[PDB]
């Protein structure tokens, strides 16, 4: 089989070596030409894969995490007999320990007690969606807000836009940006629904910048609103804004997600979807390849407070304050260095595990294994 | 005996019952009413142990662990040959963890390797000389100075106060407050010497407020001084200058030493000390009194990073950040507000481990290990 992957996708040759011959390019140096004699194709959101792509080609396989199924045209790929992997939440998980690593930060910031929040979770996917089942672990009140899985979901609970901030006092955003289609989500939260938000009320996006006008947020917050807010995700990226990031308790440029695993984590679900298409056995795993974790493990006493528990197994693994800080040293040069320090960051991000794979022993305490469950991490 | 015992001293009865009676009192209505029944005396800060108040008394034996000894008369005792115990370095190691957590905190910030430091420790007591021990165990550049000790450990490694603060961009104060001598530390760091700080340098003041000059720091800071502040210990406590403290990486009220151990520790040292001055064989220890851990351990794998290792490590038990943030928000209200805001903190205070009982397996990485000795933390 003849492979043709962009090159910046990592752990091609240890998935995909005994498969073949493997050919890698820049993203968009693959065209045409570059197709002639490729028969799987691996791509992220820059090289184009469609109809008139593809066509003449000998490619019977594309494989994706970027790009969303809505971004692909899977009727043609039918048509042409082209199988295909939009490997989803590649990098999903990263995302949630962000969020609960900014609870952490604002709840001690505010004093509150994180259970006793009411939590609104604006888009329930692979993001969204595992949040929802750590903070419902937990024991916690969380609003559900997402139109579309409501409508293929008559038996589940979920709520209105305009209800969950009516009621919640800790949202989290985790929509996609669609200026169009029947749920719009750009400017999602713009200056009337910003301008409402109750005193004391915390507003987490790690989704994407456009979803919140963040214009609208620096002048409310210039103007002395009551908020905590963490944005990970920024309207002009990489010029995030400097006099909004200045008034946030946690800013972090776009890196919510980029823990060690989901970086390897896309090639390792495109091999699956690869090996599933092609009827054979997985040769190997996300496991095998990732490098031995810095943190085995941690044990906890039985007389541990389980808030205390939660906190402490959260920032063990990552704590995005630290994030936090080398993100305002990278604003403080003029407009072209910013923007060229806010894509250094991400481009250095140094190497950073999940909670899913912090082992936790208990001693048998079965409100600390509800924490260690609910956070997905392993109980040993 | 006849004891009796500020009310808020921990634990007086697994040490004492054995040995009589015992009375408990608040700290400031003890005077020499109140000691007419007193045998072995029991104190705080809080009570002057003087002339006055013990002439004609049967107090025999004094103990206390607090801040300093000047609310014993010393002089008095000697004369009238009344035994005693300041328990020395009871709440020391508190100090240590909290200095190192905010070492931690100004390294995220600047971004700095803590190892390319230069740390200058002004007084090697208790405190200071158990800071100067970490240190050295990690491998990093330290110079101490310490004139009483240099005078009399002449063939020690001493620097002066002019060389080391020329020397260091990293300074930790733990002298005592002392008005008048050779060596008088009222203002130690004063406008003069403050301004002569090289340019990023970090300051540590954990020790007693007046040693450093917080008017002409709060001046520097505004004036522009490039500068890291951690303070625990102000001018004018409880009422921390707000617009200094604002100006602080960290602020909190004078809790560095505030480990739940170290208040149990101060117990059983005294009643070491009164076992001594009876010549009786000790039966009860801090072991018999002291409560498990929450964390028992952590299990790093044998390529963890040694500098994340050491920030994990010692916030997985302490971080002062949490302090800094509970802090905060006590410099909200009106001068009577803060000032009782400062001392409503202390008095419920949390519970807070020290790094020195937490347990780390380290795979048999040697750079590991030297970090865990160096910490004082228990290798398994
Ligand atoms: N910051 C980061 O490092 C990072 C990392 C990964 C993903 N993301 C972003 O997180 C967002 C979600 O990612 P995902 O992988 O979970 O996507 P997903 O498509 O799996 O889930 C999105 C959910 O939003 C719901 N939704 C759509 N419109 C909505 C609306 N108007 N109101 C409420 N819900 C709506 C959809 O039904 C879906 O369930 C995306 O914007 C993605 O780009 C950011
Ligand atoms: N913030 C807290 O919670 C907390 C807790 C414990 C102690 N402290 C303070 O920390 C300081 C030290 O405590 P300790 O128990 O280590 O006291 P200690 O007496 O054991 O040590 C003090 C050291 O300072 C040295 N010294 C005296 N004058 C000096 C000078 N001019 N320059 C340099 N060194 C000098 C002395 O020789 C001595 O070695 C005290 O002020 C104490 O009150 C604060």
């Amino acid at each position: 089989m003849r492979i043709l992957a962009d090159e910046n996708i990592p752990v091609v040759d240890a998935f995909f070596a005994d498969q073949g011959s493997i050919r890698r390019l820049p993203g968009r140096a693959i065209d045409r030409a570059a197709l002639a004699e490729v028969d799987v194709l691996l791509v992220r959101s820059v090289t184009e894969v469609s109809r008139a792509a593809l066509a003449g080609s000998p490619v019977r396989f594309v494989g994706t995490c970027t790009i969303g199924t809505d971004h692909l045209d899977l009727d043609y790929f039918a048509e042409a007999g082209i199988a295909w992997s939009s490997a989803p939440g590649c990098n999903a998980r990263g995302v949630v320990d962000y969020v609960l690593g900014c609870l952490l930060a604002m709840a001690e910031v505010r004093g509150a007690d994180l259970a006793e929040r009411t939590y609104g979770v604006v888009g329930a996917g692979q993001v969204g969606g595992r949040l929802v089942e750590v903070l419902r672990g937990l024991g916690w009140k969380v609003l559900v807000c997402d139109p579309p899985r409501q409508a293929r979901e008559p038996d589940g609970e979920f709520v209105s836009l305009e209800r969950l901030l009516a009621e919640a006092d800790v949202i989290s955003l985790h929509t996609p940006l669609n200026r169009d289609g029947e749920h719009p989500t750009r400017h999602l939260l713009d200056e009337p629904r910003l301008a409402a938000l109750r005193p004391g009320t915390w507003l987490v996006n790690a989704s994407r910048g456009a979803v919140v006008d963040n214009q609208a947020l620096r002048r409310l917050l210039e103007g002395g609103a009551d908020l905590e807010v963490a944005l990970d995700v920024w309207e002009g990226e990489p010029q995030a804004d400097p006099e909004l990031a200045a008034r946030c308790l946690i800013a972090t440029p776009h890196i919510a997600g980029y823990s060690l695993e989901g970086k390897l984590r896309g090639t390792a679900q495109i091999y699956q979807a690869y090996c599933a298409w092609r009827g054979i056995a997985e040769r190997v795993s996300l496991q095998d390849v990732l490098p031995e974790t810095w943190l085995a493990g941690l044990q906890l006493n039985p007389g541990c407070d389980p808030a205390w528990a939660l906190a402490t197994l959260c920032r063990a693994v990552y704590d995005p304050r630290s994030d936090d800080a080398a993100f305002r040293r990278s604003l403080t040069g003029d407009s072209a260095t910013r923007r060229a320090a806010f894509d250094a960051l991400r481009k250095h991000y140094p190497p950073r595990r999940e909670i899913t794979g912090l082992r936790v022993a208990t001693g048998g305490q079965a409100e600390l294994q509800r924490v260690v469950r609910a956070l997905g991490a392993q109980l040993v």
